[PDB]
């Protein structure tokens, strides 16, 4: 972390440098390096907080002509660690929020360090939005690349399929703008590639009207989970694109809403949406109710940018996380009985089981439009396991890779964006062949010499 | 519109600012001029969108050198629309949007476009909050330099009085430092002066851990009108600080949690919320939601920063807006009845009678501590026409102007951020006369030549 730098190479990236930047002997430097992942313990040599597009050309020519190891920070929420190194440079964009929205166009523009909710906020001033994840702290930048799914998914398709064009810098330093008809290669692989390919500086999008939006969130005894969980299944397998419904399981939250006789015990979190009319809305969302006996219900008529801010009511952040998760054709009663075993075990209270189904819009795009893989498979499920204190970490670890055994057989691919510090090895899986070596050619372009590697990397 | 400029100090200006200039020709401008309040339609000569501190002393100095009337722009918010001018520049901070926050200091340094949805996202990053305003995309900037309340005003006050510092521009191009211990004549003008001072670039704000709030909403039928409102004055003067409750006098959404035999009639739209533990929220609130019989009731426990996105759930943003609104010590019975019989008579589907009641932390800080005027009166009324055809405005004003003057006798002062464009007359009064004159002297030494004028405007002494 006190490498040895050029003097004449650190002055001209002063230069041409207009942020802020960040040192080891600077009091803000424990602060600046940690990232949401709270396991990710690391010491890069310089922490440049980028403004403007030419402070990322500065921040990655330096980078580039010093030998640095490139950490590129959005919103710090990945779950490999990737967005802080050892030893080398954190080109940070949380200082470049800024987003524009034409209301007559239904366009937005938006910096690549912006979180959700700034975006979100920025879009709902006009009563329009595009899809995006469900926590409003999230990063737009590592979310997008990967593809991104929450909400309005199903009725909208993932970010990357609403996004129109972006500015990216590469790793010569130049900057380039990649849409349908401007480097479209390089268009399809940013479009779920991940950070391989350049530092996404600004990101366009298409939007759409979204009024508010009835919501219910409600809570079952993981002792229903068997046909909960088939209820689930096979509701969504014919739903309208408007209905969305997710199933945490965890222990329950001390919230008003529950019994006292539930908190802390093994339940399933059922959240749901009607993205579409709330009169239509309450008539669905009532239908799927009643999944199985149902506990501190929660029903609201919301603003999309309410909705986007709910994901989760909770007293405590958890400081420590690691993840298992893969998709599914389908969930068969025999993975369902499986899912259920390892939830009963779930012994602490910031660790989820998630099971989610996309499918709608997302799978109605060809597989081979984008880079992001696995459209085809309507399920997700989530090992997300989450804690506070360091000397558990051995045994909630266990729980996650014991569960993701145990449902191996059922699932297949991976979202990039949900991979755990120790998965470099399921890339090629995540994207399969075809992807992977079409990818792999993007990467040879414009990358050559994988400057851009802390990402689940795509060697070109 | 197009006024003759100096090119040397146009390239000058040009060379020096590295945001974006949007002029009359561009195909952006019909866009980039319009504010929140659709009824102002007016045309700078220049749009400066700024991107950096540096940026704005650029802006700045050429409006000065150029003769340019200077319009700031923080979210575009001004009830009175002062964010915009007819063949001026308007200094447009709207990009500027970064926040630090540290969890170790539970600090947040935001710059001066910022708008609220932006601000709580970042701080709730780490759990942490400080007041402002209840609809997201209002901007930190204006509301901020107004006084500034909201949700967690009653627990932690204005969000002035969370506020430690400022970056600010001022008339001459300086950038200085504001607060309690560098230029605190200024740091005492900005705390509720608005935008007489300076372009401020960046608010510094200590911060609050707010978890989890319990909130509910109902509605009362305007027939219950006497009963809800008298219970709610009457609750609200021994309240805890804990319990924010307000009242929205307004036509029943369309929505799906309201009978269909109430929509579009008038009714109190009643909202609170326990800034606190929830499961005493729980108790506190079902303690005061029997005050009539309510309707379309939604509880549920939100993080904070949905309790900041939940106002208010309609299907249409509205264009064109009109309010007047005042303060009050208390509440008569008699000031009541004018209330309801004014709020019978809504006639847009936006518009709304608002009825807030202050007080707790906002109270507690001494008079003389800071700018903003009225912290002992604990009422705020506005009446806050909204709608969309411009054919109606003369029926929508006459509206708000009517119910104003039928509650003339029960009102003081005034909060600067709800002025509306005819107001300019109203801020001595808003201010009152020891303010003013103290405001008058800052206005002399920061701002001599009322370089900052589109704003609650305070002369230089
Ligand atoms: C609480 C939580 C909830 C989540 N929920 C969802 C969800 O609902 N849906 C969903 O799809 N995903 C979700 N995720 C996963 C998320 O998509 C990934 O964590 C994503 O990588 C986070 O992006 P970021 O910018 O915050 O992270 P960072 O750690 O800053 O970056 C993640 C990756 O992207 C790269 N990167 C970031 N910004 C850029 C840029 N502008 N240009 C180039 N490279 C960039 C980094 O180099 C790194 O490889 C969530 C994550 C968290 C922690
Ligand atoms: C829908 C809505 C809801 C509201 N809710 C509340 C509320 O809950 N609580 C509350 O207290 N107020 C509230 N307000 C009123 C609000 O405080 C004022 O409208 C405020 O002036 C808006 O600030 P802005 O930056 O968005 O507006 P703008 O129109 O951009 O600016 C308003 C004024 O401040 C000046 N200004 C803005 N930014 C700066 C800056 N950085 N430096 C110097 N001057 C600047 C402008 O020159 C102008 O005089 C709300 C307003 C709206 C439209
Ligand atoms: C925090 C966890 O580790 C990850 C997540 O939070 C992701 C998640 O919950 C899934 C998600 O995006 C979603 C997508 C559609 C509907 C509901 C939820
Ligand atoms: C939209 C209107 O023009 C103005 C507002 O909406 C402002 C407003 O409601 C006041 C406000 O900040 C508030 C403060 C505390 C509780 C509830 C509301």
């Amino acid at each position: 972390q006190f490498p040895q730098l050029d003097p004449a190479t650190l002055a001209a990236f002063s230069a041409a440098f207009r942020g802020e930047l960040i040192w080891p002997s600077d009091a803000d430097y424990d602060e600046a390096r940690r990232i949401w992942n709270g396991t990710i313990d690391r010491r890069p040599a310089l922490i440049a907080r980028c403004t403007s597009t030419p402070d990322v050309v500065a921040a990655v020519s330096f980078a580039r002509k010093s030998g640095l190891l490139v950490a590129v920070r959005g919103g710090g929420h990945s779950m490999a660690g990737h967005s802080v190194c050892d030893g080398g440079i954190v080109i940070d964009l949380s200082l470049m929020n800024s987003i524009k929205v034409s209301r007559r166009l239904r366009r937005a523009r938006a910096q690549g360090g912006c979180l959700l909710g700034a975006f979100d906020t920025a879009t709902q001033a006009h009563m329009l939005a595009t899809p995006a994840g469900v926590v409003s702290h999230t990063g737009l930048g590592g979310l997008v690349l990967g593809g991104g799914f929450g909400w309005l998914s199903r009725k909208y398709g993932l970010s990357i399929d609403n996004l129109t064009s972006v500015e990216i810098v590469t790793a010569d330093g130049g900057v380039l703008t990649a849409s349908d008809t401007e480097n479209p290669d390089l268009f399809w692989a940013v479009r779920g590639g991940g950070g391989n390919f350049g530092v996404v500086t600004a990101f366009e999008f298409d939007l759409h009207r979204v009024g508010p939006v009835r919501f219910a969130s409600t809570y079952y005894s993981l002792d229903e989970g068997p046909q909960v969980i088939r209820a689930w299944r096979d509701h969504m397998a014919t739903a309208p694109d408007e209905l969305t419904w997710a199933l945490y399981l965890r222990l329950a939250p001390p919230l008003p809403e529950l019994p006292a006789d539930m908190h802390g015990k093994p339940v399933i979190c059922a959240m749901s949406c009607w993205i579409g009319d709330p009169h239509e809305g309450e008539r669905q969302l009532e239908s799927i109710l009643h999944a199985g006996k149902p506990h501190g219900l929660t029903k609201a008529t919301l603003p999309y940018r309410a909705l986007q801010a709910y994901s989760f009511p909770g007293a405590v952040v958890p400081d420590r996380i690691y993840t298992k998760s893969g998709y599914l054709n389908e969930l068969s009663d025999e993975a369902t009985d499986t899912v259920l075993e390892h939830a009963a075990d779930i012994a602490s209270p910031f660790t989820q089981l998630e099971l989610l189904y996309l499918g709608g819009a997302v799978a109605r795009v060809p597989d081979d439009a984008t880079a992001y893989p696995n459209r085809q498979s309507p399920f997700v499920t989530n090992l997300a396991a989450a804690w506070m204190d360091p000397t558990e970490d051995a045994r909630h670890t266990a729980w996650a890779r014991e569960g993701y055994r145990a449902l191996a057989g059922h699932l297949s691919g991976g979202y990039v964006n949900f991979m755990n510090p120790g998965e470099a090895d399921r890339t090629r899986e995540a994207y399969g062949a075809a992807k992977f070596e079409r990818l792999q050619g993007v990467k040879a372009k414009y990358d050559p010499t994988n400057l851009f590697r802390l990402n689940q990397n795509i060697p070109p």
